[PDB]
């Protein structure tokens, strides 16, 4: 959900747009989604993984298991795996509206608000 979230619908915030320049934009869009860590038995993991995925507990209804917990879970090639549950992660991410009307979806990450100091990275590429 949007419990926690520091941006607002209609704030203006500085980002990057595709032709490689950062620009004030309006938020015209909040959403949030939530992704699994997950230890796989070969020594790789996952920390996209969809909650609905887990088969050893139904975690729509009763929520994320155990931190360290071993489940059970269904791949996106349809096989069951065995792994360990690490953590949870929700996010929000947001979609913004520049002054010519395109848009773009964005991560928290990927936005600057306007009280934060800007790197100098930034500052160089930033349109008026
Ligand atoms: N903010």
């Amino acid at each position: 959900s949007m419990l926690g979230a520091d941006v607002s619908l209609g704030q203006v915030v500085i980002t990057k747009n595709r032709n490689g320049l950062y620009y004030r934009c309006r938020v015209i869009g909040a959403a949030s989604q939530t992704c699994y860590e997950v230890n796989f038995d070969d020594g790789s993991y996952s920390d996209n993984l969809y909650p609905e995925s887990i088969t050893s507990r139904d975690c729509v209804q009763l929520g994320p298991p155990s931190e360290g917990e071993l489940v059970e879970l269904r791949w996106t090639d349809g096989n069951l795996y065995k792994a360990k549950f690490i953590s949870s992660v929700t996010s929000h991410i947001y979609q913004v509206e520049f002054e010519d009307g395109s848009q773009l979806t964005v991560k928290r990450g990927d936005i600057f608000t306007l009280e934060e100091e800007l790197p100098k990275r930034v500052r160089s590429r930033l349109s008026l």
